[PDB]
């Protein structure tokens, strides 16, 4: 058997960057209003795993509440995520993520994300797919006010 | 083998409360615009449903010649999407469910909602999965102008 | 065994059309704006399948760099796509493709689309599904301000 699952997340831009995207630094003028690293890429990946495992979201099981995870960067809560559905007897198919941003540019830094995701996921690069597209400056990205990302998964049984 | 759907609806907020969504009736200052009853969440995951199953979408089950299902509310929809999508030969394998809105809040909803929509496809709510996230007050979700949602399916033969 | 994969594209309008989604030139008061013939419904889908492939996206394939693929159009791209995604191996198991648009009106083509995606894909037409939602005057498309889409597809390892 396998096992879809989707995610969603949104940070909008402020105070001073740099930038955290699927554990990549990168270089920008602004930065990302959030309530902990604000890796918009790692937490729908987050989202989509956790959703294909019917775990809910990241939201349920590390919440404001807890003092466990607090201050976790998103990489570290992937990790715990992942360590959980694992638990359930589940283990990667695959994953596509999908960034949406007016600017910076993704492309240099993809290759060193996927790289990241497969060591925290345990799998191969093969079964890690990043990508990066504009809303050709139009809605909320487009103006420059956010970033947007989704992420499918495949997991098995 | 296995078979992937994709749904995606939003509606504006207009007229009175409450809205629904799930199922599960939402107080709130203002309701949802809809010829329908503006279930979002429902209306997203009938259409990966019938996505999945290549059935087209609700606008093709369920034409304005079609007296039917004139004024039927979205769980009566989705049973008969569920039952043409079921003659076709698919069982459900999982549903993942992502509502998109500034507010109210839907997490006490959310219990509920996979409720019904476990009775309405015949699943355990093992298969079902409902999660809520914003836009940190990006875009028309964020300036509180209405309520998207995405929802993945996936069908087996 | 399978491969999930997921596709995001947005144009924006300006210029004559008429417009050209899922490979048909539909008539409309304005164009798209792209370097390419602008159909994001097959850029979204080519996207979903090369995501499935762990084989990037269209950025990556055929970049604005090589002038190699100036002037090619959104279905040569695809097939070209496929050619790779099939040498690495794979076959298709379903497309679902979402069309997001304030207008124009999509049904009357969208049964076309499906087989120019299909003959494309070399696939059975009951592999493709392709629907089409309004934003109900919501963001940039609600405003007709562009033309989104997105795009689900499960390869066959
Ligand atoms: C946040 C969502 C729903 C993302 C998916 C892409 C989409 C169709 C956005 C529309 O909102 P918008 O960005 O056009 O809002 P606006 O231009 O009104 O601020
Ligand atoms: N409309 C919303 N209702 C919620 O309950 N939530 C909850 O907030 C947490 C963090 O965003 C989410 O995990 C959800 O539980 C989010 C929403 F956008
Ligand atoms: N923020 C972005 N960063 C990128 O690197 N890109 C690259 O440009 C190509 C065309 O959109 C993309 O495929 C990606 O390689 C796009 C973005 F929107
Ligand atoms: N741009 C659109 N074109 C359509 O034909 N449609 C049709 O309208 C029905 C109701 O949204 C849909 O089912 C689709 O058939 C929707 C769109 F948003
Ligand atoms: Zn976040
Ligand atoms: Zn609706
Ligand atoms: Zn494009």
């Amino acid at each position: 058997e396998m096992r879809i699952g989707h995610g969603f997340d949104v940070h909008a831009f402020g105070g001073e960057g740099p930038i955290i995207i699927g554990g990549v630094r990168i270089p920008y003028e602004k930065g990302l209003l959030a309530h902990s690293d604000g890796d918009v890429a790692l937490h729908a990946l987050t989202d989509a795993l956790l959703g294909a495992a019917a775990l809910g979201d990241i939201g349920k099981l590390f919440p404001d509440t807890d003092p466990a995870f607090k201050g976790a960067d998103s990489r570290e809560l992937l990790r715990e995520a992942w360590r959980r559905i694992q638990a359930k007897g589940y283990t990667l198919g695959n994953v596509d993520v999908t960034i949406i941003a007016q600017a910076p540019k993704m492309l240099p830094h993809i290759p060193q994300m996927r790289v990241f995701i497969a060591e925290d996921l345990g799998c191969h690069m093969d079964d890690v797919n990043v990508k990066a597209t504009t809303t050709e400056k139009l809605g909320f990205t487009g103006r420059g006010e956010g970033i947007a990302c989704e992420a499918v998964a495949l997991l098995i049984k």
